[PDB]
């Protein structure tokens, strides 16, 4: 059930799972937990997931913890501002060190803890 958008193939999952497990099972399709790169790809993503929360590829990287793309997408701190929703990433307890769809807009992303267990999203290139 791999849906085709824009040169890539997504996998929303009906089983959820902790962020790091999520991500074992989208490499074991050959596919990484999805980055996000466009106002278009955010909008496909946050309405396919119909208002319920999926894990995506943001994780924290570095001493900064600045946050990072898993399937090694540079990630524009610029660009990206306009996806999160207001007041996040907030690192709540000091321990959300990943990030998910949550919000149904454009505004969209939240940070959670990694261990909390939810629906995900891969993301596999099409490679004619
Ligand atoms: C009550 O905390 C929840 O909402 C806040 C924003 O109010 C979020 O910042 C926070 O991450 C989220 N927690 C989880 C576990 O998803
Ligand atoms: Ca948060």
């Amino acid at each position: 059930g791999w849906k085709y958008f824009k040169g890539n193939f997504y996998y929303f999952s009906l089983i959820p799972k902790t962020w790091y497990s999520a991500e074992q099972f989208c490499v074991s399709r050959n596919s990484h937990l999805t980055s996000v790169t466009s106002e278009s790809e955010q909008e496909f993503l946050y309405k396919t997931a119909g208002g319920l929360i999926y894990w995506i590829g943001l994780t924290k990287a570095g001493m900064e913890g600045d946050w990072s793309w898993v399937d090694d997408t540079p990630f524009n701190k610029v660009q990206s501002a306009r996806f999160w929703i207001p007041g996040e990433p907030n690192d709540a307890g000091n321990n959300e060190h990943c990030g998910n769809i949550k919000a149904p807009s454009l505004q969209a992303w939240n940070d959670a803890p990694c261990d909390i267990t939810f629906l995900f999203i891969c993301k596999r290139p099409y490679v004619p």
